[PDB]
């Protein structure tokens, strides 16, 4: 997939849709999602989660003018997968204010430092927030948008069923490398081309 | 604001529920909105020296080093005589269209206009924050009593003016020497 403007509801149609939609979308993260540790969490995100993603945002928001549906989608597009690599939303949570603000500041940079690996292949490090300009990517934040790029032997073993593994060797995180839900890997390998 | 005026992790730890309390109290004269997704605190010693200490108390920091540099960190924060001063949040419904929302709301923070009666607008000049520097007619008006309107012209961003709660605007007045 890639979507355009006629991928998308107009604002009637999905309110009219819109529980029904949460529910489902629900569902079908339940193949998309991976926690690492307690304090973050990656959601793999495709066609499913990232529509729903953009009604969400025009519904709240009221978007129905050409240009503004238009630069909606053109936000959202990093969470594209392209044929070579997976997308994520990493999301760092934390119980209070002081807490997330505190923990914010010691994990800087930990969005460079998640890794997956398909089976004994080398690992592949997330490139993150390619969408922001140097300046604005340099600020902290709650939520990044990863790219992991997989080569062939990468792609023909996970589509193949091979374990996948996630970790991170951020010094504050550090998360051993972990298989993945073999359905949740299943689910990422029909992703790639 | 001095380093001599610091609380101890341990005398801290023993009034920090109240401290909380009282913060969130003041915090209400100095929080203003800008439309839907810009919100700005006015900052001044009682909220600086709050930060402070909740970063000391979480980090467990103890040593001169250590708490020098968070009191460095904030420092800037504290109005000068002349001058205002916010940290600005850019909120949405949830954090993930948050940050859909940010390519597009680049330079933000350069667009962010306060207006003091019928003086010329100033604009916020870029621990990240807003400063506002005032004119003298600026400072003597607001003191008095003067309206206080916030806007922005930002081209994603467009918000008219609108008039400061009368009560915040009090408050921002004492920041002024
Ligand atoms: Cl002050």
């Amino acid at each position: 997939m890639t979507l355009t403007r006629d991928s998308l509801l107009t604002l009637e149609a999905y309110a009219k849709v819109r529980r029904q939609e949460h529910a489902r979308v629900i569902a079908h993260k339940k193949r998309r999602a991976v926690s690492i540790g307690n304090h973050l969490r990656l959601l793999f995100e495709d066609e499913t989660t990232i529509r729903y993603q953009i009604h969400e945002m025009l519904h709240i928001e009221k978007i129905f003018d050409e240009d503004g549906i238009q630069a909606e989608l053109d936000a959202y597009l990093p969470l594209v997968p392209d044929g070579s690599n997976l997308k994520a939303t990493l999301q760092i949570e934390y119980e209070n204010e002081t807490q997330r603000r505190a923990a914010l500041a010691r994990l800087v940079g930990i969005e460079d430092r998640v890794f997956l690996r398909v089976d004994d292949e080398a690992p592949v490090y997330a490139i993150a927030d390619e969408d922001l300009e140097r300046d604005t990517a340099e600020k902290t934040s709650a939520v990044h948008f990863l790219r992991f790029e997989l080569g062939d032997a990468m792609k023909a073993k996970l589509k193949a069923g091979a374990p996948l593994s996630i970790g991170c060797d951020h010094p504050h995180y550090p998360i051993q490398a972990a298989r993945i839900d073999p359905d949740v890997a299943a689910s990422l390998a029909g992703d790639l081309d």
